[PDB]
């Protein structure tokens, strides 16, 4: 499950924020750091969402409605998965998580919003989900991050490293040390979501992919 470090900066312009609570919590810091920059911000950003839950809420669609409505957009911030390490079951076929015809579904589901923004002419930035509290949930989601690393190296777009730097000692951990070196709470109690300074750290390292 292993990745690489994305290097990549570009240069600045409307942005669409996309995902599940993670995002709607980074959106948060994020909309106002871009808000400093007089860039537009379109959030869809919804609870109770994810690519397996495709079915109730189908994210490739609503994107490219968003892109069809804005011709302006020319950047997708995503942000989701937390919904997603689960058993898929399509009609009489039976998906178990990671297993091999899993990982396919999974992969062409977020190859399809990658098409979809490209076709669309816009680039993306694809945030890695930091470490959670639960042992055998983070295990699953850094299955997910493989794959949105995957599928964004070979389209060529952004990946935004975060495991670094919301873990203590390669584990998950709620406080973090902040530019001044002291200790500062980044996750909420549930060991998922994101304290508005953690929100904050999300956004930088965004930031930090933008000359």
């Amino acid at each position: 499950n292993i990745s690489f470090i994305d290097n990549t900066k570009l240069e600045l312009d409307e942005f669409l924020f996309i995902g599940d609570s993670l995002m709607q919590g980074v959106a948060i810091a994020l909309n106002r750091d871009l808000r400093n920059l007089n860039l537009k911000v379109t959030d869809l950003s919804k609870q109770n969402t994810g690519l397996s839950y495709k079915s109730y809420f189908d994210w490739s669609k609503a994107t490219n409605e968003a892109f069809i409505k804005n011709s302006n957009i020319k950047y997708l911030v995503v942000l989701l998965g937390a919904n997603d390490p689960w058993d898929i079951k399509k009609g009489g076929n039976y998906h178990r998580f990671g297993s091999p015809s899993w990982i396919d579904i999974y992969t062409s589901r977020v190859d399809e919003i990658i098409k979809i923004a490209k076709k669309h002419k816009a680039k993306v930035f694809w945030f890695e989900i930091p470490p959670v509290k639960k042992e055998d949930l983070n295990k699953k989601i850094q299955v997910l991050n493989k794959i949105y690393s995957d599928e964004i190296l070979k389209n060529k777009e952004i990946f935004i490293n975060t495991k670094l730097f919301f873990s203590v000692n390669d584990e998950y951990s709620a406080y973090i040390k902040d530019e001044n070196n002291r200790s500062i709470k980044v996750r909420t109690d549930d060991g998922v979501h994101f304290t508005p300074s953690g929100a904050r750290e999300m956004s930088k390292l965004l930031l930090e992919h933008i000359k």
